[PDB]
């Protein structure tokens, strides 16, 4: 893809149904909820987290917390399937020492999007981002360091894993409004798992 970035198409295919079963298990303790941005806007993407640290929104800005702001209980632990798939994808991408402590689980309903942003809430930029696509296909935008920087448009389908780090660690990215459709394992949505070293 780019410098320090690669797309491992259909990498998570074999682990997919186990990952989805574990998403439901995580969601049973920490439900999927549409977070409100520090500006006051409800996001179209429904989110939840697992592992030690979880990505959330607050009035001060975006941050990581070991506590779920909705349940007021800690986020569920990182499932074995998640940890194993992430490790294998990381090593295959050229980052063998990747040790995630956070997994952001994103649910995209038809028409849901995630506008162009940078993953800049993590202090250690040496650690990559491992992103797993499950279910309905979506067009992933991948740009550069600036907002006006040219965007590459890639389709991400069920089982595709994108890993970006190194030079591409702070590159702008996002998902375009999800096209309506169906998938045998996720029914009417697209699930995405983003593994990060947050601490
Ligand atoms: O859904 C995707 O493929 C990207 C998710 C993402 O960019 C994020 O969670 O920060
Ligand atoms: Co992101």
């Amino acid at each position: 893809l780019a410098a320090g970035a690669v797309i491992l198409r259909r990498f998570a295919f074999n682990a997919a149904e186990q990952l989805i079963r574990d998403i439901n298990d995580v969601a049973s303790q920490s439900p999927f909820r549409q977070m409100v941005t520090p500006g006051g806007y409800t996001m179209s993407v429904a989110m939840t987290n697992c592992g030690h640290l979880g990505w959330t929104t607050h009035r001060q800005g975006y941050l990581y917390s070991p506590i779920d702001p909705q349940t007021n209980k800690p986020w569920p632990a990182m499932p074995q399937s998640f940890h194993n798939l992430c490790q294998r994808a990381a090593t295959a991408a050229g980052y063998p020492d990747f040790q995630p402590d956070a997994c952001l689980i994103n649910r995209y309903a038809p028409g849901a999007k995630l506008s162009l942003h940078q993953d800049k809430d993590e202090p250690d930029l040496r650690a990559p981002i491992v992103s797993v696509s499950l279910g309905l296909p979506a067009i992933f935008q991948f740009g550069g360091l600036k907002r006006n920087d040219p965007l590459k448009r890639l389709l991400l389908e069920h089982g595709d894993v994108v890993v970006w780090g190194g030079e591409s660690r702070l590159f702008y990215h996002g998902i375009q409004p999800l096209k309506a459709g169906f998938h045998p394992l996720t029914i009417d949505c697209r699930y995405n798992l983003t593994f990060r070293q947050a601490g």
